[PDB]
């Protein structure tokens, strides 16, 4: 809910807008539209009944707070929460005050008459707060809703079904002039028809090809829909997404990025990066685009490019020299360096396997308790021997966690099979060819 009632505990009364020149108080009534308010920017509180913003004529003491036409550049319409429930103008020690019983006033006192809460709760007004709502479909290419907006010479404060029940908004204040609109990312009858569902996995995908947002704007649009940018974690998922996007050509943002400075490629939804499908030549630009014109393969671009995007909604005894953690025994070998398959065999001769890693806590145990050194480079069990570009663990356990080094995974089109190693001060992983003599990390039950 975006609409709240401004409440003062001490008087047990609520702000009520009577006219554009009168903002009084009255007995609280949630069924009275004149008492409902809403944020429309980082700093502006707007009346729902009148579609006018609360403001002041000057930043001076004891002036009347009345309703002004909303202006995102007006210093006199910007409100911020101070201390806790203190509400005051931006940049001054002047406060939203209950006023003399003989209209709401801007006053210098910070007493109980200047502390306001959202009716029905115990949180300040800034708790609801304004979040930009990126639009879906429409002609505005995913631009943000503009509140308030004018449609057929009426003012609208929230998303409307005015003019099937689909909720929409104008992305500029005068929709009657600019004719720019989009649909709101809210639940309504028919909202789920914006999502395409994979019958097999029950995961829903939303393809927003008409839009043109930056990578970060795209990430916000999915997250405000209780989703996240597309992560492609398995061969079936890529196959389905190739089918959905066969009839498209323009690039679409997906969640694969390398924006974290100490680590490499990762999905924004923290899914494991175990399936690769780069376009020939990539990765040569820290954000990844899916190119539906080239069979839905991936290429990395500058994160400020304006593209479409895809959202995704859904999901106690150890031998000698072996050390325990979480019901398993681990050991690092450095004596005789072996290639990956010879190391795989030696772990199995010893009763275990090349190590799998499923949680970050398990990764931390290896780099700090097993004698691991920062200059090391050790085999682990992740590999794509069977299917190129699809990493699996040699012990058959699921890949639920990946921590790639900066600049990793590297060059997969330079070789025919990829084994991965553990190297660096953080124990992050890097893939490489398998015919290299190296140390290795074994793990057993």
């Amino acid at each position: 809910t975006r609409q709240f009632l401004i409440y003062n505990e001490d008087h047990k009364r609520c702000v009520d807008a009577v006219s554009p020149s009168a903002v009084q108080t009255a007995a609280c009534n949630q069924d009275a539209e004149s008492q409902k308010f809403r944020w429309v920017s980082e700093s502006q509180i707007m009346s729902v009944a009148f579609k006018l913003c609360l403001g002041v004529p000057s930043k001076t003491d004891w002036v009347a707070i009345t309703l002004y036409a909303c202006d995102s550049k007006s210093e006199f319409q910007k409100w911020e929460c101070k201390n806790d429930t203190l509400l005051g103008i931006k940049g001054e020690d002047l406060f939203f005050n209950y006023g003399n019983r003989q209209n709401i006033m801007l006053y210098k006192g910070s007493g109980l008459w200047s502390r306001w809460k959202i009716y029905g709760t115990t949180d300040n007004l800034c708790s609801r707060g304004y979040e930009a709502m990126y639009t879906l479909l429409g002609n505005a290419n995913g631009a943000t809703c503009a509140f308030p907006f004018k449609f057929e010479n009426k003012w609208y404060a929230d998303c409307t079904s005015a003019g099937d029940g689909w909720l929409w908004c104008g992305t500029t204040t005068d929709y009657d002039t600019d004719k720019l609109f989009g649909y709101c990312p809210l639940k309504f009858e028919g909202s789920e028809s914006l999502w395409n569902k994979d019958p097999l996995t029950s995961v829903s995908y939303q393809i927003n090809s008409k839009s043109a947002l930056t990578w970060h704007q795209a990430r916000k649009s999915c997250q405000q829909q209780n989703a996240e940018l597309l992560s492609i974690t398995e061969i079936h998922e890529q196959t389905y997404l190739t089918g959905l996007t066969s009839s498209l050509t323009s690039g679409l943002w997906i969640g694969l990025n390398s924006l974290s400075f100490n680590s490499g490629w990762q999905w924004s939804d923290r899914s494991p990066f175990r399936y690769l499908n780069w376009l020939p030549g990539s990765p040569s630009k820290s954000c990844v685009s899916l190119n539906p014109g080239k069979n839905a393969k991936w290429e990395n671009l500058e994160c400020v490019q304006k593209l479409g995007y895809i959202c995704k909604k859904g999901n106690t005894h150890c031998p000698s020299q072996w050390w325990p953690y979480a019901g398993h025994c681990y050991k690092i070998h450095r004596d005789e360096k072996k290639i990956q398959r010879d190391a795989l065999t030696t772990c199995r001769k010893e009763g275990g396997d090349l190590t799998s890693i499923h949680t970050i806590e398990e990764l931390d145990f290896i780099i700090s308790q097993l004698g691991y050194e920062p200059n090391d480079e050790l085999w682990i069990g992740l590999n794509d021997i069977k299917i190129q570009m699809y990493f699996e663990w040699s012990d058959g356990t699921p890949v639920t966690f990946t921590k790639w080094l900066r600049g990793e995974p590297s060059h997969e089109n330079n070789r025919q099979e990829d084994c991965v190693v553990m190297k660096g001060k953080d124990g992050y992983w890097a893939d490489r060819g398998c015919e290299w003599p190296l140390g290795y990390i074994c793990k057993m039950k």
